[PDB]
C-alpha cells in the first residue's frame, strides 16, 4: 500500500526528535522515579505545570498561575470538566463550520448549543449579539476548519460582548497556534482580556505527537474555586509523560524542535501551494493557510464532494471533505492537511488530487 | 524527612521492573513508531486490547472479544462514560463503606445513589431486594476497603437477581484482584455469569504503576452498542503506554512481575502481621487479609480515629483511617496499605503505630 496523506488528522513523525524524547525521559524518570509510585496532583505535576504556565506566557503572552491550570489528557475531557464547573443551563456557541466532536459532546451533555457563523475576521459579534449566548467557543489563532485568523478587532469585540454582562465565559480554543506564514503572531483572546472571562486551552499534539495525549486549560479565580470544591477528580494524563515534557522543555529541546519545524513547514507549504497552483494550471482557490498545518481547497468542478472522496480513496489519497465540520451548496471544498505529508509525495499526491476532482 | 507508609494509595517502586519496562517501550516503539503520528483507535489500539483480553481470560476467567474492550486512563473516566451508556435515570447502589470518589462521581452527576451494608459475604443481597437498584457496584475480588473476598454463592444471588429482571446491570470493579494470601483465586462475576449482565472493570495501577494510567472496561453487547452510536470520543490513555504494556505481557515480563511479586507480598504481609500482633501484644484485630494489597486494623483504645491520625502525622508515618470510606460508632478502625511500605520499615513503622494508638 503507496499511501500518501493529505490528513489534518495526522502529525510528523519523520521529524519529530524522538531520540532526544526518550533521553528526556531517562533523565526525568532517574531524577523522579519514587515520585511514580504515588499518584499524581490531580491539576498535574506542579513542576510540570509551571514549566508549561512559563512556555505559553512567553510564546502566547498568556497571563497565569501554575494554580490554575488542570492537565490534561485530551482537550474533550478538559472540555468535558468544563461543562461541569460552568452554569449547568449555560446556553453554548460554536463556530459554524467548526469541531463536530465538541459540538456532539455538548449535544450528548444536554446543553444546547447555537451555531454562529463566520465572517472575514472570524466568529460573527453580530450574529453572537443577536443569539444571545453564555458561552462562546472560538479558535483564534487559526479558525477550524476555515483557517481564518481572528484580528485583534474581532478578539476585543468577543472580550467586550463578556464583559459587559455577569456569567458570560469565552473558551478560547488554541488549537493549531504554534505557526504562522508571513504574518505576524497575534496574542491570545486572554492576554488581551481586562478582566478574567476567558479559559485557555492548549494542546501539545500538533507540536508533538498525537499519541502522547498531554492537554491543559487555565481556569478564571471563580472556575477555580469551583473545581477545587469537588475534591475527587484524579489526573487523567500520564505521570512519565508529564516528566518528560517537563525535561524536553527545560532543558531547551522544546523551542529547538519548534525553531526547526517552523523552517520546515513553512518550505513544505510554499512547495505545496506552489505544486498546486501548477498542476491544477490555477484552477485551485486555497484557503486559511496563513497559519496552522492545514488549509481549504475549493474547486470548479462538475463533480460533487463524495465523488471526489471516493476516487481519492481508490487512489490511495486520504483526505477529508469540508461537510465534515458542518454543524448545523456551492463549490466542493476539502481539507489539506501537510503535517505528515512527506515532501517527496508532494508532487504525486497533488497529480493524485487532480485525477479525484477532474478525473483525468 | 524519614517517613514510613502505610498508605493504601501507594504502590512499589523498588521491585518494579523499571529497566524492562523501558526495553518494552524501546522494542514497542521502533517497531510502531509511524503509527504514533496518528491518533490512536477510540476504544484503544487493537493489539494492545487483545493482549490485555487473553490475560483477563486467563487469569479471572473473564469471557469476552478485544471488540467488547475499551481503554482507559483510569476506572472514573470510564466509569464517567458507562454512566452515560446506562439509563439516565438508573439508580446506582454501592457497597457500605466503599469508594467515596466513586460515590461523589456519580452524586454529582446528579444520579440517585444507594448505599448497600455489608456481611460476612460481602454486599448484602438482602439490601439490594430491598432498596430495589437498577445497577450495583461492587469489589468480589477484596471488598473496598473493609477486604472481605466475595463467595461464590454470594456471586452467585447477585447474578440471579439481574437476570430475573430486564434492565439490571452489575460493575464488577475487579480492584486489587491479582493476590490472595493462603486462600484459592475466585473466577470473576462475569465469568460465573450465564447471560451478559456485568460490566468487568480492571486496572494496572497496583501490578504495575498508579502514574502509567492504564485502565480498562468490558462491555456486554447492547451496551457496546450503545457506545459505538456515539462517534466523537477519543482515546485517552497514551499509545505509547498501550505499546509497552503490549509488548510487556506479550514478551512475558508480566507474568514474571506478578510471579515475583506474590512471593514478596506474602512474605512482606506475613512479616507486617507477625510484627503487629508482637507490638501490640495481640491487642490489635485484623481484618480483610486474605487478598488485596491492604487490610484493616481495630484497636480497643481511649483515643478517637483523628486523635491516632494527628498523632501518626506527628510521627511521620503516612496512614489513613477507615471513616474516609463512609458513603452516608465502635472502636478506631485504620487501613493499612502494604505495597509501598520498606520492608526495612516494619518494625520501626509498627512501633511509631502503636505509639500514635497508645500514647507511649
Ligand atoms: C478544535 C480542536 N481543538 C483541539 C484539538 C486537539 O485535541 P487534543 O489533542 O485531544 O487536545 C483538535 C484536534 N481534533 C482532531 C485533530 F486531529 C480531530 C479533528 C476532526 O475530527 O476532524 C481540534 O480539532
Ligand atoms: C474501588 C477502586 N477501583 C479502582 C481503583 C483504581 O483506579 P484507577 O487506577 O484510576 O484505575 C481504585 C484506587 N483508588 C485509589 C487507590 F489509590 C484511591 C483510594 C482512596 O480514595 O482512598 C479504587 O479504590
Amino acid at each position: 500500500s503507496d499511501w500518501i496523506s493529505f490528513s489534518h488528522m495526522s502529525s510528523d513523525t519523520d521529524h519529530f526528535p524522538i531520540k532526544s524524547w526518550f533521553r528526556c525521559e531517562q533523565k526525568a524518570a532517574s531524577r523522579s522515579y519514587a515520585t511514580l509510585g504515588d499518584m499524581s496532583h490531580p491539576q498535574g505535576i506542579y513542576e510540570v505545570r509551571a514549566a508549561i504556565t512559563r512556555l505559553i506566557s512567553l510564546t502566547r503572552g498568556v497571563k497565569c498561575r501554575p494554580e490554575q491550570m488542570i492537565i490534561g489528557a485530551g482537550t474533550q475531557v478538559l472540555m468535558q470538566l468544563l461543562t461541569e464547573l460552568l452554569p449547568k443551563e449555560a446556553v453554548y456557541a460554536m463556530e459554524e463550520p467548526g469541531y463536530r466532536r465538541m459540538y456532539q459532546l455538548l449535544k450528548n451533555a444536554g446543553k444546547q448549543v447555537k451555531t454562529i457563523m463566520l465572517d472575514e475576521k472570524g466568529m460573527s459579534i453580530a450574529e453572537i449579539t443577536r443569539q444571545q449566548p453564555d458561552v462562546l467557543v472560538t479558535t483564534p489563532s487559526h479558525q477550524f476548519p476555515s483557517g481564518t485568523i481572528m484580528p485583534v478587532s474581532r478578539r476585543i469585540q468577543l472580550l467586550n460582548w463578556a464583559a459587559e454582562e455577569p456569567a458570560r465565559y469565552i473558551i478560547e480554543d488554541d488549537y493549531d497556534s504554534e505557526f504562522t506564514y508571513d504574518v505576524e503572531s497575534i496574542p491570545a483572546l486572554q492576554s488581551l482580556d481586562r478582566f478574567q472571562n476567558v479559559i485557555y486551552m492548549g494542546t501539545f499534539s500538533k507540536s508533538l505527537l498525537p499519541g502522547l495525549r498531554i492537554s491543559y486549560m487555565v481556569l478564571p479565580p471563580e472556575l477555580l474555586r469551583a473545581y477545587k470544591q469537588r475534591g475527587y477528580d484524579l489526573q487523567t494524563c500520564s505521570s512519565l509523560t508529564q516528566l518528560t515534557l517537563q525535561e524536553f522543555i527545560e532543558s531547551g529541546e522544546y523551542q529547538k524542535h519548534i525553531k526547526k519545524m517552523k523552517q520546515h513547514y513553512k518550505e513544505k507549504r510554499e512547495r505545496l501551494i506552489t505544486a498546486l497552483e501548477a498542476e491544477f494550471s490555477g484552477e485551485v482557490t486555497v484557503k486559511g493557510a496563513n497559519a496552522g498545518l492545514h488549509f481549504v481547497t475549493e474547486f470548479d468542478t462538475r463533480r460533487t464532494e463524495q465523488d471526489i472522496l471516493s476516487h481519492a480513496a481508490g487512489l490511495q489519497l486520504e483526505i477529508f471533505g469540508m461537510s465534515r465540520f458542518n454543524l448545523k451548496t456551492g463549490r466542493p471544498t476539502l481539507i489539506i492537511g501537510f503535517a505528515r505529508l512527506k515532501e517527496e509525495d508532494i508532487q504525486e499526491g497533488v497529480q493524485r488530487l487532480f485525477k479525484a476532482v477532474y478525473g483525468h
